[PDB]
């Protein structure tokens, strides 16, 4: 029993941080094979930031003007080439600790594994949901550039965010592992920010599952719902609108709960209307939206609690 | 910039966790050097649990009664001992991966990294309290014993926790790694229930400070307070009373922000008099208690956001 905002392990991870620097600047690249990837913002001073030219920053440089720090050892560049907003730098070593892995570009309302990183060293882990508005709540100061995004699955990890930004309401920005940024925004100076954002309906739902799988009915009703229905109150609330594919999503923990989705849906309309009366659920006064039904699956017991 | 329920990264476990085997029931193992620890209660039948005698269903063991599965080795135990609620089973191999570590026995208020973990594969890490009741609100299902808890230090890994029972209410008892319970708790079937638990007031006024590091004050005001006087408050709130040992701990913290520790207390006696009237803290719409002053200082900025 119990529900938490839980990480995957972080080893197969930790084993792929290094330091990466140019001139003056440092920040956290990721070993595999023999490939380090950071932020191509590492080439830039500070005033570069303002302007760069990221192609014309970048034929200025040799091999030897990237240093790359594996805890105690220094690898040498042999090669660099740019990706999008990543540097890819080729070292003479290939990391001996390099796990089985894949890079995705996840979608948002999905959840995944932070490993914070400065100065090529692991300093902490947490879990975060990509918000719709394609940033992620974190916990990043000045040095975490390069700290790295994941998930597990049978000893594969699943790459999917490098950090590069944090925006000026504190909530962060960064690539996929190809180089290209979660949302609109650019690794240069201009007045961007974070867009408005929604709650993540599916995420909800799944996570009331979860409260009734642990033993918790009492936020449950005699009601049904349309989804259209829903979404007239979905939008009132400043929920994502519920679609079809979500009430498929979500078919596996009404199966194990014996909760028709539209039920469930009955119930968080309810929840929202009246609120939740000084009650929690899972420990909660709010509803969590944080957790995505694979999260829920993977944490719970597969047997309900009746 | 953001504040999260951060773990320490978890590859220095991962690499010391094992399967135990003992007839039909499997658990983890913790393995260090030449030696692997895990709850006493691996023994034990189902039946057992009612009114086990350790000593009498441990002397019918020989050290082949035990088997120890590290990955897809299999090691063999040359030697077994019990210490309080552990068991210490010796191996005819020391763990390659063994890291600096220590055993300490945690303060009740005092936070700590899980390692949940199942037939000797970890699964996933999360922050943990230890509560005023000597539980901990942790997430474990059937085969979690054995998991341990830690806190890292210049890599240095304090082990002070090891998984035991899940209580009525569905939170967690468990040993330090010299095997005394954490708490009145026992290692068999009793009317054991967690005891009354109070909110830990020294983690909320480190919050507190955590929120004002990261630039937000809307919940300071112009009053001060006795000690005695917010001591009042607090009981009627179910909150621990503050001492001055506290106070003085709150010091670093206090100077960071130029905020005096009762000038804090005062902030949070109109909170709890008063409520967050729909307001927030760090993204909470309650007070948050998990985060000790050491925590706030490791994961906040140094710079006050001014
Ligand atoms: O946002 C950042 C870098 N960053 N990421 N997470 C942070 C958490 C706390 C503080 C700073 C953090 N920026 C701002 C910028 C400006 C144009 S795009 C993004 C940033 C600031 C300075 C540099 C820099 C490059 N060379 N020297 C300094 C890079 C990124
Ligand atoms: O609580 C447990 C073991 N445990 N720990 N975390 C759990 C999370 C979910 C389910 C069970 C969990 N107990 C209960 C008991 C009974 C007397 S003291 C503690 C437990 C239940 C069964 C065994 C057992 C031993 N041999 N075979 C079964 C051990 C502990």
């Amino acid at each position: 029993s119990g529900f938490r905002k839980m990480a995957f392990p972080s080893g197969k991870v930790e084993g792929c941080m290094v330091q990466v620097t140019c001139g003056t600047t440092t920040l956290n690249g990721l070993w595999l094979d023999d490939t380090v990837y950071c932020p191509r913002h590492v080439i830039c001073t500070a005033e570069d930031m303002l302007n760069p030219n990221y192609e014309d920053l970048l034929i200025r440089k040799s091999n030897h003007s990237f240093l790359v720090q594996a805890g105690n050892v220094q690898l040498r560049v042999i090669g660099h080439s740019m990706q999008n907003c990543l540097l890819r730098l080729k070292v003479d070593t290939s990391n001996p600790k390099t796990p089985k892995y894949k890079f995705v570009r996840i979608q948002p309302g999905q959840t995944f594994s932070v490993l914070a990183c400065y100065n090529g060293s692991p300093s902490g882990v947490y879990q975060c949901a990509m918000r719709p508005n394609h940033t992620i709540k974190g916990s990043f100061l000045n040095g975490s550039c390069g700290s790295v995004g994941f998930n597990i699955d049978y000893d594969c990890v699943s790459f999917c965010y490098m950090h590069h930004m944090e925006l000026p309401t504190g909530v962060h920005a960064g690539t996929d592992l190809e180089g290209k940024f979660y949302g609109p925004f650019v690794d240069r100076q201009t007045a961007q920010a974070a867009g408005t954002d929604t709650t993540i309906t599916l995420n909800v739902l799944a996570w009331l599952y979860a409260a009734v799988i642990n033993g918790d009915r009492w936020f449950l009703n005699r009601f049904t719902t349309t989804l259209n229905d829903f979404n007239l109150v979905a939008m009132k609330y400043n929920y994502e609108p519920l679609t079809q594919d979500h009430v498929d999503i979500l078919g596996p923990l009404s199966a194990q709960t014996g909760i028709a989705v539209l039920d469930m849906c009955a119930a968080l309309k309810e929840l929202l209307q009246n609120g939740m009366n000084g009650r929690t659920i899972l420990g909660s006064t709010i509803l969590e939206d944080e957790f995505t039904p694979f999260d829920v699956v993977r944490q719970c017991s597969g047997v309900t609690f009746q």
